[PDB]
């Protein structure tokens, strides 16, 4: 019953040496407070994400872990939701649900999002007053860009932001019932939005393409589109994107050489998203459940037991990324990071987010190449969704 040096918040601002300590001896071990087997190496994490033996059907288990002794009946909104979205379903249902939303994520769509995001990022960074000298990059940039991308790339109506953001914030973090009510709000909003009963959806956006494709859907139901749209809203306004932006900004702030590498060579620019994502996973760990007994890292994981796959540790496994603690844009294989997961449930917005990141650093660094930290960066108290709460920055 030895507690794990994970679980405890003290490691959040810099969890990587701890990950290393543990990975040396105990790459797979029990975490008392997560009710789960933590797995830490790249090999076993990738294996975990690809394995048809671990199920994504994990709502009951994760909810147990997060709200002990507070079970929910199968017809409760949380369970219907989990049963009807890509995140918590296995093939073949998962594949049908995934195919039902591909209209927003085609090659052509991303061709458009590229231009849109170039624009948005440039306007954001250009909006910084010419004599600024100091900034907290978290509220000013990292928290702001995903919102603007949500409006102009995804198609969330601007006027509806004030409805959606507090509700996702509540969901992501008081009471389980309040969270359930907010999730219900997200479903009802998705439903009414598609019927034109809410804000105006800008054209050529994700939600516009999704809406136009509803009449052509044959394997899935309107209800399932509502569920998945609720999921989309949650991921859209989660701290994951701002966390990536801010952690990357901090990485550049502490690595001038990579700033000049960035400004000189287009290769570095094109690898920037992947290297930032590798250096700090916004989602430090994701969850699985063993459908059957699995043998991993020298451990017999029993059927029904929960697994915590530490993508953040895998991104800095020296077995896969030589000198993993270095922020390096010339790195050959940054694209092998697990920050977007891997295989079946690989992040639906991976390319959109990569575009957002790239253009953000292009715009930031073509105006402020002389960025430094001006005081200690402050991290949130959570490891699972790890992100900077404050990043004080001197621009000039
Ligand atoms: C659209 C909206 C959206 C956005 C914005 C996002 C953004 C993001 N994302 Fe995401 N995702 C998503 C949507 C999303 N997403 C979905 C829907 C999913 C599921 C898929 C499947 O399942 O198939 C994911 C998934 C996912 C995963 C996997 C998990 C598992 O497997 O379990 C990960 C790791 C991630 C991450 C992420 C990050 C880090 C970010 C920032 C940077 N993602």
């Amino acid at each position: 019953t030895v507690p794990s040096p994970l679980a405890d918040p003290s490691i959040v601002p810099d969890p990587y040496p701890v990950y290393a300590d543990l990975a040396q001896r105990r790459p797979v071990h029990w975490v008392e407070r997560l009710n789960a087997w933590a797995v830490l190496t790249y090999a076993d994490c990738a294996a975990g994400l690809k394995d048809p033996r671990l199920t994504a059907d994990r709502g009951t288990e994760v909810l147990a872990a997060k709200f002990p002794g507070q079970p929910l009946p199968p017809d409760n909104i949380f369970h219907r939701w989990t049963k009807n979205v890509v995140m918590y379903t296995d093939p073949p249902l998962h594949d049908a649900l995934r195919r039902s939303v591909r209209a927003g994520f085609t090659r052509a769509a991303h061709q458009h999002y590229d231009q849109v995001l170039q624009k948005v990022a440039h306007d954001l960074v250009a909006s910084i007053p010419a004599g600024a000298t100091e900034i907290d990059a978290v509220p000013a940039l990292a928290a702001e860009l995903p919102v603007r991308s949500a409006v102009h790339a995804f198609g969330v109506p601007e006027e509806d932001l004030g409805f959606l953001i507090p509700r996702v914030n509540t969901i992501m973090t008081v009471t389980q019932e309040i969270i359930l009510e907010k999730l219900t709000d997200l479903h009802t909003y998705a439903s009414e939005l598609l019927q034109g009963m809410r804000g105006k959806v800008l054209p050529d956006t994700v939600i516009a393409r999704l809406a136009a494709a509803q009449d052509g859907l044959t394997e899935t139901t309107p209800e399932q589109t509502v569920h998945q749209l609720a999921l989309v809203f949650i991921a859209l306004f989660a701290p994951t994107t701002p966390g990536s932006l801010s952690s990357g900004t901090l990485a550049f702030a502490r690595n001038p050489r990579q700033v000049e590498r960035f400004l000189a060579d287009q290769a570095c620019v094109d690898n920037t998203a992947n290297e930032v994502l590798r250096y700090n996973a916004s989602n430090q760990f994701t969850w699985r459940v063993a459908a059957k007994d699995v043998e991993m890292g020298g451990v017999r994981i029993e059927a029904g037991q929960t697994l915590a796959l530490f993508l953040g540790s895998a991104n800095r496994d020296a077995n896969m990324f030589e000198r993993p603690n270095d922020f390096d844009l010339d790195r050959p294989n940054s694209a092998r990071h697990l920050s977007f997961g891997q295989g079946v449930h690989a992040c639906l917005a991976a390319q959109l987010i990569s575009l957002q990141l790239k253009w953000f650093y292009v715009a930031l660094l073509n105006r402020f190449p002389g960025i430094r930290t001006a005081g200690e960066p402050i991290w949130n108290e959570n490891l699972e969704f790890r992100s900077l709460r404050s990043l004080p920055l001197s621009l000039r």
